[PDB]
């Protein structure tokens, strides 16, 4: 679990969105596993606007942060799950690092701010949904 809170927006994994997220829907994209809902309170976070390929993510299944080198956002095949059929997930960045299903929502940050959230993983890999291209989150 986890979310990004920026301005009057809440960014979560689309497969973990609640009934309240869908009732306050701003934008969603199944191909990115992202959903953004509106909030009444002002959010705690800053979004990075950069091309960093290193950062640190929070891993809830270890209660620890880990440094990672990650690939640039790209289209990556993701096997079928209870939430989606087998498909290409876009804007996904991979890195070597521990992850389990409940780690989705953990934030990846660089020195400039929030880069994205855990969305996939397996076999010593961890995949992050990028949010740096969503310029409208800042206005
Ligand atoms: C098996 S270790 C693991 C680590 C992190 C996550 C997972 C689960 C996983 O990748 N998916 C299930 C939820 C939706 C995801 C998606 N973005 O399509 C795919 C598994
Ligand atoms: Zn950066």
């Amino acid at each position: 679990s986890g979310a990004i809170y920026v301005g009057n927006y809440r960014v979560v994994n689309r497969h973990l969105a609640t009934h309240n997220d869908w009732a306050n829907l701003v934008w969603e994209d199944s191909s990115r596993d992202l959903l953004v809902s509106s909030t009444t309170a002002q959010g705690c976070d800053t979004i990075a606007r950069c091309d960093c390929q290193t950062g640190v993510y929070y891993c809830s299944s270890r209660r620890k942060h880990y440094p990672v080198s990650f690939s640039k956002p790209s289209l990556i095949f993701v096997e079928a799950s209870e939430y989606y059929p087998a498909r290409y997930q876009s804007h996904l960045m991979l890195a070597v690092g521990h992850s389990e299903p409940g780690d989705c929502g953990g934030i990846l940050r660089c020195q400039h701010g929030v880069v994205g959230i855990v969305s996939t993983g397996g076999n010593g890999l961890v995949g992050f949904a990028d949010v740096r291209d969503l310029l409208w989150l800042d206005e």
